């Protein structure tokens, strides 16, 4: 159970984005139904009044929280991967539009899941803004908590992989469009019950054997990291 508070650009806090530049749902409950329109941008997908200006090559940092800003972030039980996607705003995230800019699942050196390192990072994870066409975009940050992912939601709706999905409205101003955005996957649609990484038993299967759901990260990406860029407590 986690939500996005706002974003940082190049290490500068853009301010509380909830219902402003983040298409925020009303609470931190997970999405579990892989076929639901809620997979696109969570349960209250609508245009919000602001879009954060960035340029290609900027660092865009999502900041997550549990109950209050810079708290425990997400329950430690919620081991799983983190991804970021991009699509043009004109899509409203419909169709074959979502391009993967970032993937982190399990780090064998530190023996940590992406989620574990997100807590250590005070909720902060980043992508580098790609050289796509200037214009309005949705950046879809996705945490998958696997603590009940031994079951499939489609079979047992009180269990399943848990998706914490947040869409940020981002406007790319300065970009040479040298890496124009390639075809995307649909959400809902890309993840199915047979997709690698959707059904997994983190209690019996070695984390080293985990494979995150496709698609692969776009070669055009520059992203990106799970790491604290700014200190929320200084504000
Ligand atoms: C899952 O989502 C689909 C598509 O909206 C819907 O038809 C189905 O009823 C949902 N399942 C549950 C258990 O709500
Ligand atoms: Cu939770």
């Amino acid at each position: 159970h986690t939500l996005v508070w706002g974003v940082w650009v190049n290490g500068v806090d853009q301010g509380d984005g909830r219902n402003i530049y983040i298409r925020s749902p009303p609470n931190n409950n997970p999405v579990k139904n892989l076929t639901s329109p809620d997979m696109t941008c969570n349960v209250d997908n609508r245009v919000v009044p602001k879009s954060v200006p960035v340029n290609a090559g900027d660092t865009l940092t999502f900041e997550w929280y549990h109950n209050t800003r810079d708290d425990d972030i997400i329950a430690s039980s919620h081991h799983g991967p983190i991804a970021v996607y991009i699509a043009p705003a004109a899509s409203n995230g419909q169709g074959n539009v979502w391009v993967k800019l970032f993937e982190d699942a399990y780090n064998v050196t530190n023996s940590t899941w992406a989620v574990d390192r997100l807590i250590t990072a005070h909720g902060q994870h980043s992508v580098v803004v790609p050289h796509v066409a200037p214009g309005d975009y949705l950046f879809r940050a996705e945490i998958i908590a696997l603590h009940e992912a031994d079951s499939l939601y489609s079979q047992n709706p009180i269990r399943g992989a848990q998706f914490y999905i947040s869409c940020a409205q981002i406007t790319i101003n300065s970009s040479d469009d040298s890496t124009p955005l390639p075809a995307g996957v649909p959400f809902p649609g890309a993840y199915t019950d047979s997709t690698p990484g959707i059904q997994f038993n983190i209690y019996t299967t070695p984390a080293t054997s985990y494979v995150a759901p496709p698609p692969s990260v776009w070669s055009g990406a520059l992203g990106g990291s799970i790491a604290q860029v700014g200190d929320a407590s200084l504000e």
